[PDB]
């Protein structure tokens, strides 16, 4: 049984939703107005803590959007199904145009991505 | 399913996207135009096709290691929704001081197709 | 049944460690000392050759402190299950700051992230 359990850690908290029918992505809101300078960044709260299952992560992955209009990548983003801390989203810009993030705004997608941890067996042979 | 990987050209410009070694991870997507992404800059490389791929999946738009050294090439956003039946359009960061100049045809990025789970999302106080 | 086989290519290489039972990714260290110039790119030695399974490839992955702290970004980081060259990462550097690396430092974390490679077709008409 897969599962995404949210907390929200504020009011300010927008629960995840997802876009289309068949989205990949839940949409992720700043809980925070913020610049995002130009060529620098900004570590834009969203004020949920989450859990997912074992045997997937949750990436916090870029909107096309805010890339596409704006040069906004999104840094870092690999969070564990263990990680119970709050999700933050770290924001690029990739342009000399300062930016600013305004309270509510999508700043990315939270995707549950299917993976597999097995012990690494050392070799001196691959095959 | 039976996963799937159906493309639909939306111009003569457009190449079948294919994988690159048995278990090879993306398709090569190549541009339908010549263009190019200007140093510290930006381009949207149209590739002229429309895709479908199974539900449970997405299409990731995922850079080349060649293009991410040699020009310092990376993509930005590149989430296909299994759901999305538009044009793909490429997103090429160009983090470098030199224009990457691309030519139809050539291979821009590749096409990786992610299993993921969509559940519902529950709610709790933990 | 998933396997992530490892073999070093150097007394220089370190074996990739989960932090968590829970984590997504397996600590990557650096086998050489170097840089990342400020708004340049390096490629920092793994002295790692690798292989996983059919049916998943190895995704290098940023880690979050050295995106907060040193604005580094993983470029490429695509290696398919089929791969048994050296792994190289690929460092982008998104500051004015150089970001040094020394021997044994982490600088990514790998992924074994499930994909479907199903046989592409051209159709007329899409679903
Ligand atoms: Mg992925």
């Amino acid at each position: 049984s897969p599962f995404f359990k949210v907390k929200k850690l504020s009011e300010k908290a927008v629960i995840p939703t997802r876009g289309s029918p068949l989205s990949a992505g839940y949409d992720l809101s700043s809980a925070v107005d913020s610049k995002v300078p130009a060529r620098g960044k900004a570590l834009i709260p969203t004020d949920l803590s989450i859990a997912v299952p074992e045997g997937t992560y949750a990436r916090i992955a870029p909107r096309s959007g805010l890339a596409w209009k704006h040069s906004i990548d999104v840094g870092a983003g690999v969070i564990d199904a263990d990680y119970r801390g709050p999700v933050g989203v770290i924001l690029f810009n990739h342009s000399d145009a300062d930016f600013e993030v305004k309270f509510g705004d999508r700043i990315a997608q939270l995707i549950i991505e299917k993976i597999v941890t097995p012990d690494v067996v050392e070799v001196d042979d691959l095959d």
